[PDB]
């Protein structure tokens, strides 16, 4: 029943990301970004219960991770301000949507599993 | 579980359904000899390969048959196939698991060691 | 070479350079908004040379922006990304190079930076 | 421009070119045995150039191996894998350049082909 899922790995320490700040915004009619949802990865490094399939509607969507907090907790100063994942959701019917992420201090990769 | 493996397909969007799994162990002799094997689920996931107690010390290899992959979805990929090789249980008693994220001429992949 | 901000970038589905992608380059402001800095899109060896300089390219927060839907639609490839944007502090104790290296697939994308002296 | 088979690598821990990687390029046979083709390290751009010429460069399945690990324990890092390899069949439809991009960090690496005609 979770539509919108984040996963988040450390390529630097061979775990999940825990403790990563994760803010998701929506886009209004006018161009604008509001606040949507928020939370922080678990142990394991995912983050569930961001949202749900009523309020999740069809739109233009960003989920930041905020990286460089992440790193600088783990005493690494690392490149990026933050890493962005933006895309539109729900544009032809309701679908569960899956952001991983995989981090290094200069590097990150991200997919989505969309089902 | 001490040996997952996650399948993920960066084409589709989706989990690499049907990906053929196979793990060897290198002997005493410096020679790959055939360990476990299997088969991605539609999760694009593998559990139970092996145990804890036969998950001995060794380095391994696991190779997913990436070629295959990509043919049956009426592909032409770029690799043979996707090894990767490591040294398991060396340094205490660890669960692994290797992720993989497949494209036709690319993969990436990473090791969580818990 | 002085060029201090490259861009670099490869396709995954094809083995090749991913050509004609399309590079905006914004500074962050003091109010807080993004101003264009400048722009380009990838040769056919993938890369984009000759964005700044060291004149222009002084300390700043800056977003560089790949076109990645329209470079799949225009291979016939709906993709999942709007674009992929890089964000990053530059220059904040003297002038570096900066290489954007990026990879793409329709679902998923990598970005790398190699920063020299 | 004539360099059939070239690698690079780059490090994201670092932002930085992987300098000094070893690089081992072994050539598949009839028997099914891998017999040595090439071998070299990268320079501090993290390219390696050089490695055969189109003549000897003959159909066939290759492999290309980084040594991740040495590369890991000269930085005074422990790293996951024993190394990288990338095994694929070069030159049989039409002889073409290869290059084997890796990106590497201590519990992950990606790694990408770009094929030219």
């Amino acid at each position: 029943k979770c539509p919108l899922m984040v996963k988040v790995l450390d390529a630097v320490r061979g775990s999940p990301a825990v403790d990563v700040a994760v803010k998701v915004f929506k886009k209004t009619s006018e161009g604008s970004w509001e606040p949507f949802a928020s939370g922080k990865t678990a142990e394991s490094g995912e983050l569930h219960g961001l949202t749900t399939d009523e309020k999740f509607v069809e739109g233009v969507y960003r989920v930041e991770l905020d990286t460089k907090s992440y790193w600088k907790t783990l005493g690494i100063s690392p490149f990026h301000e933050f890493a962005d994942v933006v895309f539109t959701a729900n544009d032809s019917g309701h679908r569960h949507y899956t952001i991983a992420a995989l981090l290094s201090p200069y590097s990150y990769s991200t997919t989505a599993v969309v089902s």
